[PDB]
């Protein structure tokens, strides 16, 4: 646990704030929403601040009533399996244990979730319920943002009704403002300029453990090979050297990496704006009291900022386009940008089709609305931060303690915007050549793990890149057998298009099967025949034996890969197996499978 800042209420008093917005964020979405709401306060005769709950003791909520017409808002995303984001875990544990009386506290919650997940918006729902139980009063309805539809629009809709409700309750009423000031640095020592590191200046050059999110370890890429035969896609296997990093990991964990944006994209942004990207500068918070001195590590050059610190590839959110509208000299273009933030009508329709569906990134917008010429410093203040990307470690630390393996598909597709979009992290990783290519990384512990007992049967289901954590699982189960331990059945249900085209790790898997590390190697080749053959079809085929393992053997089920359709289709097949052999009705079978999840016998590692 980090050292907590002093009372946030006392800070609000000293700064004249009456609204504080906390963010439970893993990948920065909730963080940006909280900042937007904090800034909105100003437009309604109020003053707010955004804050990371992990840096404070939320028990001070009981003192919030000491400030007249005060309000606290929580923008909380859910993560893992219906769990709090890492930065909100402390707050979550407090909520569960405390008995503090929050009479007088006024609150509102906007939850960020995804309906395709088992526990939709669990964190937002919990915080909203809990604050009321503790005696606080809800000032506005709980917002349920759904990233499976369009989260940005859900926030827009909620926000548009939130402020009027707040104004009406507190009896308050409704130009561009900058949060940072530009300071150019002439003749500055190169030793004080950030060049891409995340935390402490020169932390990338002078590596000192422990290594984590704020201090990533630069791991040498010792291997990077194409796993598939065709040319339609690029599937790759990479091996990262973590020797001497003191980093520990287990099969099932994830490795996070900090990539660099495409240099050509960065160059073009500077070029179209007519800005010198090599100018060394700092963007300093006009609020000298704030803990957030800069939008990203400063001093640094715009080129470095656009390359390592800012997201320049995802579709800009509406507030960014709204603030940029002032720099568009063509009326129709200024209007289009202005209306992107609309909660209905053609403005909303245009945002959804022209920006989101077409996947237009910032450069694309600057190109298609050529009158839009914002100053580079303001643009850097508006763009969100570049996030680390997570990969399921494809190796076992029992076999490869000094190496972390990655199995990924390179992202590259034709967007409706007319250009070819490239995945930031995958394009960057793909270009890493062994012999010294370094990847800034860190390990995040997951709850995806092999059984504690070697004798417990394992059922692994992971088609495509979903096979990633299982290569580690199999390496380990094979190692255990080699160590003379008694290992239960180890079944793999894998899937790809064709055996001679994209059968990932075919050679390695054949080996494990031949040696007995893999009890069964069930592979569904989806395109070797007219009808689709998927992993769930093989599960249904083996329903009798799978039931025996689940019902009598206490087997652990693992599902990895596509969370859009495969995960649910597989889950549905398990519902059918349980229903037939229980026997029991569908409803009961569903409850049965969900109970397996709660007992740690049905684990997921699904994304996108
Ligand atoms: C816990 C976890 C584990 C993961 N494990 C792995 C893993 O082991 N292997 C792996 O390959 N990935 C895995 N990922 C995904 C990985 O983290 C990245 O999201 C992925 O590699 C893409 O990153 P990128 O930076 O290359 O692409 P980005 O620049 O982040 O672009 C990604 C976005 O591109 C858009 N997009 C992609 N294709 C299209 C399309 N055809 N049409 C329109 N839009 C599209 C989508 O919005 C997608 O979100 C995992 C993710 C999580 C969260
Ligand atoms: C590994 C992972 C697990 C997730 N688990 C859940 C979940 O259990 N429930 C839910 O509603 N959303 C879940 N989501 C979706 C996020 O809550 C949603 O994308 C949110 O917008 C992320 O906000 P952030 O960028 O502020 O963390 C998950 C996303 C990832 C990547
Ligand atoms: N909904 C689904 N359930 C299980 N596998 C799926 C799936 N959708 C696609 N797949 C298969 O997952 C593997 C990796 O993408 C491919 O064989 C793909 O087959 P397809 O692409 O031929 O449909």
């Amino acid at each position: 646990p980090p050292v907590k800042e002093s009372s946030f209420v006392e800070k609000m008093k000293k700064t004249g704030r009456n609204i504080i917005v906390f963010y439970g964020s893993q990948t920065g979405t909730a963080e940006e929403f909280a900042n937007r709401l904090s800034k909105d306060a100003h437009r309604y005769g109020m003053r707010g601040m955004s804050a990371d709950p992990e840096e404070y003791d939320l028990a001070d909520l009981s003192s919030l009533p000491e400030i007249d017409k005060s309000l606290v808002v929580f923008c909380m995303a859910t993560y893992g399996e219906g769990d709090p984001t890492d930065n909100a875990q402390d707050f979550y544990d407090w909520l569960q244990e405390t008995d503090v009386d929050l009479t007088g506290v006024k609150f509102a919650v906007f939850g960020l979730g995804n309906k395709t997940y088992e526990h939709f918006n669990a964190m937002g729902k919990y915080v909203d319920q809990r604050l009321e139980q503790l005696g606080a009063q809800r000032i506005f309805e709980l917002g349920l943002g759904d990233d499976d539809g369009n989260l940005e629009e859900d926030f827009i809709t909620w926000r548009e009704q939130f402020w009027p409700a707040v104004c009406e309750f507190f009896g308050v009423e409704a130009s561009s403002i900058r949060q940072y000031e530009l300071v150019v640095h002439e003749d500055m020592d190169v030793a004080k300029v950030y060049t891409g590191e995340m935390g402490r200046l020169k932390s990338y050059e002078n590596q000192k453990p422990p290594f984590d999110a704020k201090n990533p370890f630069l791991a040498a890429v010792t291997a990077n090979r194409k796993l598939n035969q065709g040319t339609e896609r690029h599937l790759m296997h990479l091996e990262l050297d973590i020797s001497d990093s003191k980093i520990r990991y287990e099969s099932g964990d994830h490795v996070a990496v900090y990539p660099a944006n495409d240099s050509a994209l960065v160059n073009q942004i500077g070029e179209i704006l007519g800005a010198d990207l090599d100018v060394i500068m700092s963007l300093n918070n006009l609020d000298e009291e704030s803990n957030k001195k800069h939008p990203f590590p400063c001093p640094t050059t715009y080129r470095t900022a656009l390359t390592y610190y800012l997201d320049i590839t995802n579709p800009p959110r509406t507030n960014v386009l709204y603030e940029l509208a002032q720099y568009a000299s063509e009326p129709s273009e200024q209007e289009h940008l202005h209306k992107m933030a609309s909660s209905s009508g053609e403005g909303k329709e245009l945002y959804l089709s022209w920006v989101v569906e077409a996947r237009r990134h910032i450069l694309a917008i600057l190109q298609d609305y050529p009158s839009l010429r914002p100053p580079i410093d303001h643009l850097c203040e508006l763009l969100p931060r570049l996030q680390a990307r997570y990969y399921s470690i494809a190796s076992s630390s029992k076999v490869h303690p000094n190496s972390v393996h990655i199995c990924a598909v390179a992202v590259e597709y034709e967007a409706k915007s007319g250009r070819v979009n490239k995945g930031v992290a995958t394009s960057w990783l793909r270009a890493k050549e062994p012999a010294r290519a370094l990847v800034p990384m860190f390990v995040r512990k997951s709850q995806f793990r092999l059984p504690f007992k070697s004798t417990t049967p394992v059922i692994m289901v992971g088609p495509g890149t979903g096979i990633a954590p299982f290569m580690g699982f199999i390496q380990e189960r094979a190692w255990l057998r080699e160590q003379g331990k008694e290992v239960g059945e180890t079944l793999l249900y894998y899937g790809c298009r064709r055996s001679d085209e994209d059968y990932l790790y075919r050679e390695e898997l054949a080996r494990f099967h031949k040696d007995g590390a893999l009890t069964q190697l069930n592979v569904a080749f989806s395109r070797e025949q007219a009808h689709k053959v998927y992993v769930q079809h093989l599960l249904k085929r083996d329903r009798e034996h799978l039931w025996k393992l689940i019902h009598e053997g206490g087997a652990h089920i693992y599902v990895c890969g596509d969370a859009r359709n495969m995960a649910k289709d597989v889950q549905n097949t398990f519902y059918d197996i349980v229903a037939e052999f229980g026997p029991m009705e569908h409803t009961q079978a569903v409850d049965y499978v969900k109970k397996l999840m709660t007992k740690g016998r049905y684990s997921l590692d699904v994304w996108s």
